[PDB]
């Protein structure tokens, strides 16, 4: 933060959402090509694999993310995402050109795909960790209060980022052609390198036994706050999908003139206009009134408003369930938009200040390895909800509500809603329990 | 515990067991005085209002205690309070002779009753504080394993009283006749004062500016662990008749041949067969296991299993409207042994390691108020859950559930089921904190 400091954090925003918007479009070309021409097990998939795939991701951010902050650097690391996202952008047109299957799987398709993908989340989880510390160290050097509200921008423009990417992918690949539609991710790759190796001046770069020993101290007392944070993100992200399925079992109305994955992107507004909010009112207020959330009770403030927005939840089932009881209906689809903003403000409170913590507990050797395995939190909470998912739906019944859109079948909408509860409970208990340790 | 502590220990719980028989045969035989005789209100009252009454008991504990071991001491204290339960109980033949009721309301009925209500609830509620005050003293001379021990044997002989003196009264004043009814109350008050009189040479009697205001700083302290389980014990109180209204919604079984209040007795009998097998297991088990629940995270176990409770009961809740809607049955009447038994495990381990905490922050100024102020809290939560079921019954619908069985009502019991689950982790998370707070 020399002088353009403000430049400096566009940049980095910039060349993130440009990241994503490339990330979501390349995933969803290679599952189309994937699922299109041979392939034998075709993935059985055509939708939510982009999910899983964002799962994996996460999955392989912890050591992508080790091996780049120990012998790449944290510059050279991002560069070299970047360059592994270009060759994987450049075998793309393997998969445009038939002649690029021709010669991958007409010899030793599968195997040349597979590690593709696998470069592809490499690349795309250490560019992902390497700016969240790139510009967790700019803001710290600028201010601890500009360094919150740059995590809030931060966590704001990821969700821009998505929106943008859903939309101009969905228009570009559905719309004109396919060759456009190769060209643009290739294009906004191109652009984001270009804006990150123009910000390279204003950016500051650093420099790359018993202290290694020493760290395992910290490891050990840092990871139970975190481990503990798989069920919250587990319970969060299978919400993701069941808020949505609960808004398809409504009536939509039909005001002002792809609606099933829509909510998705609702979920990510709702976010992106309570972040502004936030930022311009909740932070001045929680300084003048001196509440002292430090960095650890906002996060336990942020699962207990995950607590609450459940019990709205649960409450909203069981009105539905009593309007069918009176003797379908919209059953109050407008009163979706306080839980909606309830889940969005847990979210909020909890990657925001969990980001914060985690930088907290930073110690410069390991910086980028402790943002890597935060993320493959939520990677793992991600997989481990749709596993939980798709058990409960073809054996179980509990979330094989969709089918026959939850008329006759053993939903069970009502139990799994409150056992969900509980378990958002257990987990919020659990994190108080390891928090009040943590300070000790 | 000089040389006959199994005596001591036996005479205490006798004579608090024949104590709150006493007490419950009078606060019938009063009621049932006023609601027949004129008492132009009436009271309006034929059941539970020995609940309310045993609230206000509670209610009027703290000061009393505090009187009885600021300016009595001790010994004096239960004395004292004995003896006030004798001028109560001659106080009864007035009741029972009709010249007594005319001397009364005959001039300036209504405020003798009063007095005498008020005088026997100060005598029961301080001689129950100051028996659980010299039962401690004695089992923590003998030792704090002795101490937990008889805690939990104390709270058991508590649960035998109260279920020896439903069944004595119920009998003697409903099979034979009157007089019988009265006699009984002072039989037994004047056998358990002469038990403990002949119990004096083993009991260890006790002597009754900055310290008193260093005694703040601990009440400022202590308090809020405590004034945090007022929702707690509201929760379990109103669950306490919620769990007897569902099983009232249930089909009873006819297995091996007044039944409204039976239930009432089954939850006291729960925790009768729990405490043996819990002080014969759980604690040899909790000791060569090495768990290390030091008071007070025996009290959040204790609130979580509470909370476990909530959630099998709304789970059984949901199940059973599943039947009616799959299309007036016992709904597995079998299956709620199970929740009752965790409400169980939640009332012992929250009541004897609450008392077992109480005493850890015991310091010997004021001993005994801290026992009248935590058996306040339970006289608190009582009162205030039964205001809200009267708020939630007449006006407010979802308690107004028992009216035409529940059969087409806004008895709403999954939402207040949801809610009060909601309210329960509400309250241990709460619990946690201050405790995490507490050994700061």
């Amino acid at each position: 933060p020399r002088r353009w400091r403000r430049a400096a954090g566009a940049a980095v925003l910039l060349v993130e959402m440009l990241e994503r918007a490339a990330f979501f479009g390349v995933t969803a070309n290679l599952v189309l090509y994937l699922n299109s021409t041979n392939f034998n097990w075709t993935g059985e998939q055509a939708t939510r694999a982009a999910l899983v795939f964002l799962g994996a991701s996460y999955l392989l951010a912890p050591v992508g993310g080790w091996l780049a902050d120990v012998y790449l650097g944290r510059y050279r690391a991002v560069a070299l995402s970047l360059l592994l996202y270009l060759a994987a952008s450049g075998l793309l047109p393997a998969t445009a050109f038939p002649d690029g299957r021709s010669s991958f799987c007409g010899e030793m398709c599968a195997p040349v795909l597979y590690a593709g993908l696998l470069l592809l989340g490499l690349a795309a989880s250490s560019v992902r960790s390497n700016l969240t510390s790139f510009g967790a160290d700019q803001v710290m050097d600028l201010g601890r209060d500009a360094t919150r509200r740059f995590f809030n921008w931060f966590y704001w423009s990821i969700n821009l980022g998505a929106v943008l990417s859903l939309l101009v992918v969905a228009f570009i690949q559905q719309n004109i052609s396919f060759l456009l539609g190769y060209s643009i991710p290739v294009g906004c790759v191109g652009l984001a390198f270009f804006i990150f190796l123009f910000a390279t001046p204003v950016f500051i770069t650093k420099p790359p036994p018993q202290e290694d020993i020493a760290n395992f101290q910290v490891l050990v007392k840092i990871l139970p706050v975190m481990v503990t944070l798989v069920p919250y993100w587990m319970v969060y992200f299978q919400m993701q999908s069941t808020y949505v399925l609960q808004g398809l079992h409504l009536h939509i109305p039909n005001i002002f003139p792809i609606p099933e994955a829509w909510l998705l992107l609702a979920n990510v507004v709702v976010v992106l206009i309570l972040v502004p909010l936030k930022d311009r009112l909740i932070d001045p207020l929680l300084l003048r009134c001196k509440l002292l959330p430090s960095a650890l009770q906002k996060m336990a403030l942020g699962m207990f408003f995950g607590f609450t927005s459940v019990i709205v939840a649960g409450v909203l089932e069981m009105e539905r369930l009593h309007y069918i009881h009176h003797n379908a209906a919209p059953l109050s689809i407008w009163w979706q938009i306080p839980q909606y903003l309830l889940i969005g403000i847990s979210e909020i409170f909890a990657s925001i200040p969990g980001l914060e913590f985690a930088y907290s507990e930073a110690p410069r050797s390991m910086q980028g390895a402790i943002m890597g395995i935060f993320f493959c939190l939520s990677g793992v909470g991600s997989l481990l909800g749709s596993s939980l998912v798709a058990l409960l739906s073809l054996p179980g019944g509990w979330l094989h509500c969709p089918k026959d859109f939850g008329n006759i079948n053993n939903c069970r909408m009502d139990l799994y809603f409150f056992l969900l509860a509980g378990i958002q409970a257990v987990t919020a208990l659990l994190f108080v329990w390891i928090a009040g340790r943590y300070e000790r």
